[PDB]
């Protein structure tokens, strides 16, 4: 049954994972998975995060299933954190959360909740953009096409062609935006390219569907909700597939949301209830301690304090490593200008590094990133920063 | 675009829950969902999940994702259950063990590796069965067909009927089997039927597929695994989709494992990676928690000592609880010989009141049990005895 089964490619990100753990050389760097590593260099547990596990610890009474959707207070801090304290969505009750395994498990249901119940036939998204993206969709049964994005030569975002792509865009298609911190280019369109956007996709018939991983990684938690909420002022429908991996460092503990905006409470409820079903011939129902985590957290003004800070110490500290990289490269040798990567957003910069020299670094200088020359700025420390620019510069 | 989706129907057995939840009547009583209860009436924790749990939260230094995969000494652990400590399969390295969200998880993983890596087209399943095996087979664009299983008038396992049903089963077409504690009948196959059924499914060229939800509540963990281990001494490939649900009381935390077996490692490799693929397109990597919880018990001889003595606490109350149903129902002035109650194993009890007697328990006395006749015997404790058996003796 098994006998002719081909072996299947790596995942591009997930692949390199493994060569780095398999490889012994002694100073290896690792810059490729999105994970925030600290000035140590170490991929810690927040602060905020041992508080509510303990706390969990002495009051947890039950591991009773979770429902459908689980954890309720869950979804109601998720709907605040996307929509804001008073938002129409939330008093008009029309919008609908069900906790999944992570930004992933929520991208997926909502692909089989699209596949299976809208006549949504294609979904666009970025080039470049995140390589999970087409996976997840083509097992849906979903078609994944894209739209321009990135401009290359000026490292920025590439509005016309970003507008004169999805243009073949037909209505009832669906289109993915990065709430923000787009991966892997780091740039984000501003308030303004938003509200275009979203005064587009209204017109053109367009099912927005935001992948949201980094909130409070680019400007603040608000802040980087703004293009969100603004589309979300235009659009009677949308969906938010969003995660706490990052946020929240619970990377393995799968917590994310996946949101149903609808016109109305009697139609959002209706639809959510096919979400549900979707879910039910899936995992069934999602994982807990992560969850209760995260709603621990938010709805105690105290350790959500701790939190706030802990997040903003995170992006401050990817901030810092951004400036000095871009400094130790220039004091370093360097050919080339890499000043446009201090306006990138969130854990990544698109490097401009060709596959080539990516794959040099890594056989050569044993530094990791990925094939796209994405490399992952969290990862970067003082103590590492030199012998990390002197690899880049020799293969410049 | 959600303006024409249809509310979807409810569960049989999750949609049961909500109704409970929502009846404000005192004396309710649950006996729908798989759930353990104790003689106080609660679901409780188990200690040597808590002592697990406070073991991780001072030693946990990440949360750094988990292999797509997950833990290697869960996975390690799991086989040993399944299979032997001792066994070829490992020795021969020959099985493969990916972590996943609940056996629910590892059933959809196994629905979506096949549907897309092989050429199954056909799922069988026992009539009665579980009823969220069909949506999860038919998700994946597989046929759900039924073979025939109980006998109802005599309360028994219908073996040639069952024989006879699945003579119409292709050879590559996949054959369900639940491991012990079938659900909902209680009734499992013996030993020698065991050995039958294996040597027929090589002659007849089934793929097997094991649901093993419930070990350790039958006889005992290693008998529990007779059947399985029986068909794995035959087969060259098979598949296992288990669960930690209920063994472990870690219902929430989604703790479960997709194990394959092929003839050979190089083909359980190849063959794994597309399995591996498969996750990465669904929710990515499993969590960690619960199953963090698994291999610290299954790894340390003490709590693992005090864990196994737990589960038999958990399944001995339940064969007392059997034994005082069918007292107290005849001593209720019962209608109908309930016996065969005594001979079914695990947490329920295919109790054989019709669709109407159901409904009536419930609108009239506030028992809640499934459609089918399925009562939780976990749910019932000598508090609750009398005014259960009271309401049944009612509607008889
Ligand atoms: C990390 C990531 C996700 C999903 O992450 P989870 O680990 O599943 O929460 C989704 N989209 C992007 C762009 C990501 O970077
Ligand atoms: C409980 C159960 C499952 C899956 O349970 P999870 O909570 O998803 O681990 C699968 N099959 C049967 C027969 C079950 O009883």
């Amino acid at each position: 049954m098994f006998e002719n089964i081909t072996a299947a490619p790596a995942d591009p990100i997930l692949g390199l994972a493994d060569l780095f753990r398999a490889d012994e050389r002694p100073g290896k760097i690792n810059l490729g998975i999105g994970l925030y590593y600290d000035e140590t260099g170490k991929i810690p547990v927040l602060t905020s995060v041992k508080k509510a596990e303990q706390y969990l610890l002495e009051n947890e009474t039950t591991k009773l299933y979770l429902g459908i959707d689980g954890i309720p207070e869950f979804g109601r801090c998720t709907q605040e954190l996307l929509f804001g304290k008073g938002s129409a969505l939330i008093n008009d009750k029309r919008a609908r959360t069900a906790q999944t395994p992570g930004g992933s498990g929520a991208l997926r249901v909502a692909a089989d909740f699209l596949a299976k119940n809208t006549s949504v036939k294609r979904v666009w998204v970025s080039n470049p953009s995140w390589p999970n993206h087409k996976s997840v969709f083509n097992s849906a049964g979903l078609e994944v096409r894209e739209y321009a994005y990135y401009d290359a030569e000026n490292h920025t975002l590439d509005f016309d062609a970003l507008i004169n792509s999805l243009n073949e865009a037909q209505a009832g298609d669906v289109v993915l935006f990065h709430g923000c911190c787009h991966n892997p280019t780091g740039i984000d369109p501003t308030l303004e390219q938003w509200q275009t956007l979203a005064q587009l996709s209204v017109e053109k018939g367009w099912l927005p569907l935001f992948d949201f991983a980094y909130q409070g990684f680019a400007r603040g938690l608000e802040e980087d909700a703004e293009g969100l909420r603004a589309f979300a002022a235009m659009h009677k429908e949308l969906i938010v597939a969003s995660s706490y991996s990052k946020n929240f460092g619970l990377y393995n503990e799968r917590v994310g949301a996946c949101t149903l905006v609808a016109a109305d409470s009697e139609t959002v409820d209706r639809a959510f209830s096919q979400m549900k079903a979707a879910i039910r011939a899936n995992y069934s129902s999602p994982p807990a301690h992560g969850a209760s985590v995260v709603a621990t957290i938010l709805s105690n003004d105290a350790l959500r304090a701790i939190w706030e800070q802990e997040l903003t110490d995170m992006r401050q500290r990817i901030q810092r490593m951004r400036q000095l990289f871009v400094n130790t490269l220039q004091e370093k040798g360097a050919n080339r200008d890499f000043s446009f990567i201090i306006k990138q957003n969130g854990m990544f910069s698109f490097s401009g590094l060709t596959k080539e020299q990516v794959l040099r670094l890594r056989e050569e200088f044993g530094v990791y990133a990925v094939a796209s020359g994405r490399v992952n700025v969290a990862g970067m420390t003082p103590d590492n920063m030199a012998p990390l620019c002197e690899a880049i510069v020799a293969v410049l």
